[PDB]
């Protein structure tokens, strides 16, 4: 399938404990779909001071169309000192590794992968 419904957890920026996906644009993004595949991926919503407290490069979720099921349509954008690969809507968070943190909400998403 194009598109797989997800329930992200949403984390608290200062409870994660695995900051980013790695070093480079292609291998976050890979890792990025690797975590959603293996339902090891968290979600921080962006909000004045959260980007400085992760690791570049970063991953987004971002809003690919104006809602199946509750589940808001998604794809990856990955941002690398201010330049984005992938062009998409508003950022519904930034993706993180999950390693057991205790989320505050879930985001359900339609994930295209
Ligand atoms: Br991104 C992403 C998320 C899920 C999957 C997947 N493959 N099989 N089941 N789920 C692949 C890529």
């Amino acid at each position: 399938k194009t598109h797989v419904q997800l329930s992200l957890p949403v984390l608290q920026v200062r409870d994660v404990l695995v900051r980013g996906f790695g070093d480079s644009v292609e291998e976050v993004l890979s890792e990025a779909r690797q975590h959603l595949k293996d339902g090891t991926c968290g979600l921080v919503e962006v909000e004045k001071g959260v980007l400085p407290q992760l690791e570049q490069p970063y991953v987004f979720i971002k809003r690919s169309d104006a809602a199946p099921h509750g589940h808001v349509m998604v794809e990856l954008v990955a941002e690398l000192e201010g330049i984005q690969y992938g062009r998409s809507g508003e950022t519904l968070g930034v993706l993180v590794p999950h390693v057991g943190e205790i989320p505050v909400a879930y985001r359900k998403v339609l994930l295209r992968k």
